[PDB]
């Protein structure tokens, strides 16, 4: 018994840096704007898992409306989505991330970011897959604007 | 135990007047959306993800430019159809996802009917379809307000 | 068992044609722009090939400093990738690509696509789907200032 499901997210950039992404802080010139702490990875990771869960996504689970959200991370987020995954009879399969940046250069960062994820969801490393690519200077992403990134999830039963 | 898995990708351009139809739901709108067909990009997404799924193609290859049979036929007609040809090959349904990528409207508040339209197209219970929606942050042409992409995946079983 | 990947490649027009996509040549105006031949299909399959596997990427792969691959084209890393996966014990579920492009016309090639993917994968056609999609004539994509690919795919052990 699996099921998939699928995230995307994006944040603009703003501010200064470091920059959040799957848990881990990079230096970086500029920072991500965000009602959260602005953590694309992790945000879509959250909405594929909740996706294969059919339990919705981010916002239904943790409106910005409402205070008792306020100042949690997206690690705090993840987590919390996985319990109640985990309480509707779900234990993963495994987890692809694609993150879709300019810069900065993503790989020395991913290494510790699959660690997190892994700690956070109670599954082998192995089961953790995260990865980066440009849009070769094209697009919003290509401008230097903002960041996205697109997830994928199998859970089982 | 064979499982097999699809990905679908749609967008449309806004123009004319509203009201847009998301997932067979019509939402109201300042625009409406540019198609050929009623511009329904998660149903069609989501119909890409399946047959997708079944190795079929896609919705061009099953509903031409130049085919009558289905010219004028609303999404949840194509979508239906496109599962009465996927469940021909001996596919049932695994789960759907669905993730609507627009600054604006707000998909939330009708993402609970869209989930049900869906399950009946599908035959399958709620909970086997989830829908969910993101902006771009004003980013992009989504984040500008010029249309509307979706993404969609699908696991069916053998 | 059996596992999910994601994949996500751009290239950029520029140069002259013909591109290659899905190891197809397709006459046109302009050429993709890549330090590789620049098959977004065959990368974004790769790498979600290689995400299924938890094997990182076509970056991680395949990397500047390993003379190995250096000019080689997309099939020939296609067919490296699959090696190493199938080494860890990994045989084919299905996979799907979906390319995203104004233009040139995609539908005709589809058919020596999936041909050239299935022999590099040592599977059948029914396991493997390509489709292709405009943007409307919105984004780069829209704008005819590159190709962009999304691919899945599903791995059993
Ligand atoms: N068109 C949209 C865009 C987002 N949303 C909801 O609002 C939330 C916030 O989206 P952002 O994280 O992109 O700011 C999402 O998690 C989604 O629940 C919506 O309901 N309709
Ligand atoms: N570059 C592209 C884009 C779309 N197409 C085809 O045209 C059909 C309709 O595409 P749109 O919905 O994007 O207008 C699709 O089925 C696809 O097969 C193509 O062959 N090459
Ligand atoms: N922001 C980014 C983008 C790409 N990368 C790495 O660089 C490689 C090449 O990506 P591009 O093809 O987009 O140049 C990838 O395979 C990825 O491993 C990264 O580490 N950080
Ligand atoms: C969900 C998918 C397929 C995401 C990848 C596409 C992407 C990040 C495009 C960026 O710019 P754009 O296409 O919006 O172009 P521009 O901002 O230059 O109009
Ligand atoms: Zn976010
Ligand atoms: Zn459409
Ligand atoms: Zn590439």
């Amino acid at each position: 018994e699996m099921r998939i499901g699928h995230g995307f997210d994006v944040h603009a950039f703003g501010g200064e840096g470091p920059i959040i992404i799957g848990g881990v802080r990079i230096p970086y010139e500029k920072g991500l704007l965000a009602h959260s702490d602005g953590d694309v990875a992790l945000h879509a990771l959250t909405d594929a898992l909740l996706g294969a869960a059919a339990l919705g996504d981010i916002g239904k689970l943790f409106p910005d409306t409402d205070p008792a959200f306020k100042g949690a991370d997206s690690r705090e987020l993840l987590r919390e989505a996985w319990r109640r995954i985990q309480a509707k009879g779900y234990t993963l399969g495994n987890v692809d991330v694609t993150i879709i940046a300019q810069a900065p250069k993503m790989l020395p960062h991913i290494p510790q970011m699959r660690v997190f994820i892994a700690e956070d969801l109670g599954c082998h490393m192995d089961d953790v897959n995260v990865k980066a690519t440009t849009t070769e200077k094209l697009g919003f992403t290509g401008r230097g604007e903002g960041i996205a990134c697109e997830a994928v999830a199998l859970l089982i039963k």
